[PDB]
């Protein structure tokens, strides 16, 4: 409807899947490469459905802080015949607020859709699902029963996933850059 959806369309058709495991159908973000990311929570294993094909897990990583505190990202890196788009140079370099988002979720039960989220918050430690979780940005959302990821963007910025809510507020890891250096 707007230059904050235009972005946020971009991204979704061309770096996203839809990721299923034992735990669900996700909305899964395709960062370079093979290398996609995903909520911790996921459960990612050995074998994982890209888009209903079965594709073997090369490698996965749940991310943890310097602390040894969770950061709910895990990445993988997918044994799939194509290459994502290289949308690193959109990753902040820095945990920040942010004006004006979208939040953007491709499933099977709920496809191409977009939610304007409004400003974001830098809200840092949640008890999430009882983990204590750091790098948490947070914006009003009348939080619906079912986490199945997302992707946050605003203008020229890929900036979380969503990994949670508490019924009022919606919750998303950061994406910083630094977790995709080769």
């Amino acid at each position: 409807m707007g230059p904050g959806f235009d972005f946020a369309q971009a991204i979704m058709k061309k770096n996203t899947v839809i990721a299923r495991t034992e735990k669900g159908e996700f909305t899964m973000l395709g960062v370079y490469d093979r290398v996609a990311v995903i909520p911790t929570h996921a459960s990612v294993g050995e074998i994982i459905y890209i888009n209903d094909v079965e594709t073997r897990v090369l490698d996965a990583c749940a991310l943890r802080d310097l602390t040894d505190t969770n950061l709910e990202i895990t990445i993988v890196k997918l044994d799939r015949n194509q290459k994502f788009r290289d949308i690193r140079h959109f990753l902040p370099r820095c945990e920040d607020d942010y004006n004006d988002a979208v939040l953007s979720v491709h499933t099977s039960k709920f496809p191409n859709m977009y939610i304007p989220v409004g400003q974001v918050t830098n809200y840092g430690f949640l008890n999430l699902g009882g983990t204590p979780t750091h790098r948490i940005l947070m914006y009003n959302f009348p939080t619906r029963a079912g986490q199945c990821g997302g992707v946050v963007t605003t203008t020229g910025k890929v900036i979380g996933i969503h990994v949670g809510g508490n019924g009022a507020q919606g919750f998303a890891a950061m994406l910083l850059h630094s977790y995709f250096t080769d």
